[PDB]
C-alpha cells in the first residue's frame, strides 16, 4: 500500500528523541496500524523479554508507558519489528521467529528460518546476538540473516506474516559480521558500515533481478555504536538506536 520512494541517495540527521539508559536496543512504530504508538525494546544480554508501548511521542520522551508486554520467550538482539499489530522477534538461542499478537497478548506462531546462523554466529559488528534482523518495507516483511552455506554473507528472505512461511530467498555477497546494520526499502537491501567506539551505506542488493552494487551514501554515526537501524515505509524514516541515543533520520531519494 506504500509507494516506492525511489533509490536512496541521502541520509540526514533529523530528530533526537532522548538518550536512553541502555547502550543498545530497538524502537519502532507499526506502519500498518497507523497511530501515534511507539514500541520500545532496550537490549539486556540474557534478560530481554519485555516490549514497552507508549501512546505518543510525548509520552515516549516523558517515559509514561501505556503498557508492557511480557513475552513468552526471551529475545536475541535488536532485530524486532511490530507489523500489523503483531510483534515479530528472534527467540533467544534459536533460528526461530516468534509472532506475538499484541491485542490478544498471545503467541500466534513460530517460524524456523532455514539454516540461519544464530546467537552470535553471524551478528552485526557489535555482537549482541544480532544474528537475525527483521525488516518491514513497501514489499512487506523480511528477515535479514546469514548462513554457513553462504559463508557468513547476508541472506535475505521474504516472510509471510500470515503463515510464517518463507516466500523468496536471496544470497548476497556481503559479510554480515562486517556490517553495522541493514534495512530494506522497496525490496532493496541497504547495508551500513560504521565505526565503533568510514560511516556509510556501501552495499545494496536489489531483489528484483538479484543485482547488487557497491555504493557510497554517507550515514550518520554521531555516537559510534549503532545497535539498530530500521526503516518505516509509512513515513520513509530510519528509526535508529546509537550508543544510548534514540534518534530518527530522514531520507532523500533518486528515481528507481
Ligand atoms: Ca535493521
Amino acid at each position: 500500500v506504500f509507494l516506492c520512494p525511489g533509490l536512496l541517495k541521502g541520509v540526514y540527521q533529523s530528530e533526537h528523541l532522548f538518550e536512553s539508559d541502555h547502550q543498545s536496543g530497538a524502537w519502532c512504530k507499526d506502519p500498518l496500524q497507523a497511530s501515534d504508538k511507539i514500541y520500545y525494546m532496550p537490549w539486556t544480554p540474557y534478560r530481554t523479554d519485555t516490549l514497552t508501548e507508549y501512546s505518543s511521542k510525548d509520552d515516549f520522551i516523558a517515559g509514561r508507558p501505556t503498557t508492557t508486554y511480557k513475552l513468552p520467550h526471551r529475545v536475541d538482539g535488536t532485530g524486532f519489528v511490530v507489523y500489523d499489530g503483531a510483534l515479530f522477534f528472534n527467540k533467544e538461542r534459536t533460528r526461530n521467529i516468534v509472532k506475538f499478537d499484541l491485542r490478544t497478548r498471545i503467541k500466534s506462531g513460530e517460524a524456523i528460518i532455514a539454516n540461519a546462523n544464530y546467537h552470535d554466529t553471524s551478528p552485526y559488528r557489535w555482537g549482541g546476538k544480532s544474528d537475525i534482523d527483521l525488516a518491514v518495507d513497501e514489499n512487506g516483511l523480511w528477515v535479514i540473516y546469514a548462513t554457513e552455506q553462504n559463508n557468513g554473507k547476508i541472506v535475505i528472505s521474504q516472510l509471510n506474516p500470515y503463515t510464517l512461511r518463507i516466500e523468496g530467498t536471496w544470497d548476497t555477497a556481503y559479510d554480515k559480521r562486517s556490517a553495522s546494520n541493514a534495512f530494506m526499502i522497496c525490496g532493496i537491501l541497504y547495508v551500513v558500515k560504521s565505526v565503533y567506539e568510514g560511516n556509510k551505506i556501501d552495499y545494496i542488493y536489489n531483489t528484483d533481478q538479484s543485482k547488487d552494487s557497491l555504493v557510497d551514501v554517507p550515514f550518520p554515526n554521531s555516537y559510534q555504536y549503532i545497535a539498530a537501524v530500521d526503516y518505516n515505509p509509512r513515513d520513509n524514516l530510519l528509526y535508529v538506536w546509537n550508543n544510548y541515543h534514540v534518534v530518527k533520520y530522514s531520507l532523500d531519494f533518486g528515481p528507481l
